């Protein structure tokens, strides 16, 4: 019961009294994917859905805290909505992004903050050859919609897309999948922008 | 009567969710109601089902008899903590089909039954068979782990008392299991129930 | 402004309930007017239809005097402005799609009414409906949460509206009704009142 | 330019901080319709797809000023939700309006408004002879869904639907389009409603 | 540096716009960038494009000095913090659907940058898409409500940016032009500027 009102002084504390990073305020955002499904691939538009999960890591000092003094609490979970969340974007979507699971986060003690959203994605992708051996191979990156590299950096903690929960009924097998940083110009701006790309190969099942 | 009500009702609400040190057990049932469509092109497979869920908070008890002997009330359930109850594997928003309304009882528990349509990744082949298709799909948190949230059901068996009749698919078997697993976010554990339906196409 | 003022005045006071209980119980009077049946998928036994749908209930809760009022006797507010009864469709397969403003009209006396127009999605098998016999299909509306111990449906009629329905539809209705009946659900020992449509259809000659 | 906002704030914050027409205040909207295109006509569902824009116009002695008063500022821009509008529905939709415009309106000194939201609408319509020299004819009426003829009043400038607007190379050439004024009984009540009918002819193009 | 911006964005918003007049005008600066035309459909002549709108504008409100802010010199912020002009396709036959944050960008000498990316269906006739020659079609862009006496528009270039086209379309870029052009409507008795987007396309191979 105690335990209940340590916490609600501590969301108090934090929350009721961060604009962003700056350049002057620089922020690296981990990213990672758990490919679970292809659903769909669409020949006659060049349109392919995934379903997945993106884990977003990130870290601020406005979210610290000491847990001997808030009745040893070292963590909490807290809506996205209370909280910063960065703006991490599919470049080639072409369809808004569905969202499968509950908008919550968790903010650890250190003011480490840790989101796994997921989602289904309509991206921008040839299937030519998904009915072949060879399968076919497109690719979509992630980044920061209005941040540049010196505002937002990526990075990832491998470059293997976790395939541990990929639909193994799925109507199509996959052949590779990686994710791997890359930093590109963009022609409204002198400053590099940060992406995670993901690529990925498959072909019809069996 | 209906001022012991109000004034119950202001004074419960004027709960952070579970923690390690002050942990939940939801239960939950399912009731089946249609596979409205199986679609091979895409291997998803959408349901109509009821939600059954239970959980209790002492946050939310009181005595009848400092309240006009009220037991229990309907509620918002945008008024009150509910569970973030999840399918792991559908390919679509759930589209909710029912009011989203609660009964809080006066020992803390409550009980919320939400209509729901998922679609949900699942290969059809057999459906046109003597033998049929199996699918399979789990419910958990999403956020709280064993040690937040533990789950439990009264029955393995999903309700199938209300399944339409007229569905294009009959239904041969339909059971719900409680399960531990791991994921590559996280050290803990989390719980699910996991929800397999046999079915086929009707004669 | 004399009259717009004791507007202004009387929904302050009004405005400024808990749903029905057991002590507390209520009845809501519903009637449907089909419009039209719009589709039936035979591939997925999904039939839509669109319909508007009166629902009538009384508060003393919302009881004034038009006398302390400048003898105004009703008023038309918005439906989130008021409690409305959660009156739904039992074998929906698709959230409902709201065709009209959702504006309800509260009397002096306390009484509501409140005419949403809808598209529905719903459990029906469309076999025959290419013959003389027809399609028959069905489907009940009530409260989610309230039992017949805390809200009761009426009908003034059991038969369905039909002097709206589109003279070009796809599909001719052969009959409609819509029937009160007392049901049991397993959840609950306390049964529950619904309003059964049974549509009878058969493709257009 | 600093003073001219400074009197325009003032204005609104004076007009903003009406509870709809009654039978002691009644109201009368003039409505024009401008038919941009028949986009679809499914005879599978006796259902046609619409694109228009509605013309409203009304007036409100609760949104009249003196000009002089406020630095000669004779009308104003607002959000459609910062005042009253008209509940026009069309009766025969098969779904919701899809809103194509931003819902902003014009206020004038002599408090009237005029509001051209554009839209989609499906509703029912038998295409049947489509594919003829004659063409195929639908109708539908719009009106207040709460507001009888006793509170909302509807009239139109002409009953020639404006084609100027027509998109050339749509599937569907126009024959003719009319808006009439109708008053006509509803079961719920004693006293009738006012609608303006639309009535369409037209044809595939060829 | 964090206390700073937080001072900026609190004094920008917290203390003072109504939008254009005829007295305070505003110019827009448009441009295109066409990532992909998706689909074509000649059962409905509507076309699918996905595209960057790149909006530029100025205010005086929107103003200050770098050297009472920590030398800010700029600042991200919710394009909903702010004024920004309501610029819509003429011939749209859905919804736009919005495919980025809604993020824009502030300058210290007032102006303001957002470049929303949209998905658009629109009236286009794709005959010919399945030739040499291919298919043309055009969309307008302008604000709903504000005549050229409240908003002008201007392009940068008359080329639509086809740098990001995706390189494995159904359909490949013959040509993509943004134009300025001045038009009268039935509404109004004032003129209402649009920037015309015309583009030449073709089945790909
Ligand atoms: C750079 N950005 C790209 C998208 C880009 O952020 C991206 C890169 C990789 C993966 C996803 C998105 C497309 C056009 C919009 C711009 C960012 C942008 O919107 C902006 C606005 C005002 C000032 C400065 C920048
Ligand atoms: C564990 N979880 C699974 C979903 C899982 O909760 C689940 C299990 C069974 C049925 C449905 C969902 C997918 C990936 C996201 C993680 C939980 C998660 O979102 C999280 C975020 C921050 C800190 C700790 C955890
Ligand atoms: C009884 N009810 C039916 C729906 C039922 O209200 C109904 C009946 C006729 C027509 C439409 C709906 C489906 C399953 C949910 C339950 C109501 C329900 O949700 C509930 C929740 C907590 C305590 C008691 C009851
Ligand atoms: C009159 N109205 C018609 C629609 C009608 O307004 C209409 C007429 C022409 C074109 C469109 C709509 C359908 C059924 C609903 C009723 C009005 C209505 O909703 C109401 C509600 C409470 C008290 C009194 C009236
Ligand atoms: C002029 N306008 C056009 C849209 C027009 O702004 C436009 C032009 C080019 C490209 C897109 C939109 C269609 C009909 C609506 C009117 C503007 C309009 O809605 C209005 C409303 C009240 C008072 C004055 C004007």
């Amino acid at each position: 019961l105690h335990s209940q009102a340590n916490l609600m002084r501590l969301k108090s504390d934090l929350f009721n009294r961060y604009p962003g990073p700056t350049k002057d305020d620089p922020l690296t955002v981990t990213l990672g994917f758990t490919l679970q499904d292809i659903v769909k691939a669409d020949s006659s538009t060049n349109e392919v859905d995934l379903v997945y999960y993106e884990q977003q890591r990130w870290k601020l000092n406005s979210l610290m805290w000491d847990p001997n003094e808030y009745g040893n609490i070292t963590d909490f979970r807290t809506s996205a909505a209370d909280i910063w969340t960065p703006d991490i974007t599919a470049y080639s979507s072409t369809r808004p992004v569905q969202v499968l699971s509950p908008q919550i986060a968790v903010v650890t003690h250190d003011g480490s903050v840790m989101f796994i959203p997921a989602q289904r994605l309509s991206f921008m992708c040839d299937p030519t050859g998904v009915d072949s051996e060879e399968g076919a191979t497109c690719a979509v990156k992630f980044g920061s919609w209005v941040y540049s590299g010196f505002e937002i950096d990526l990075k990832t903690d491998t470059d293997q897309v976790d395939l541990s929960s990929y639909y193994a009924s799925s109507k199509y097998e996959i052949l590779s999948a990686t994710q791997t940083r890359q930093v590109q110009h963009y022609s409204c701006c002198p400053e590099p922008y940060i992406d995670v790309n993901l690529v990925v190969k498959f072909r019809e099942r069996r």
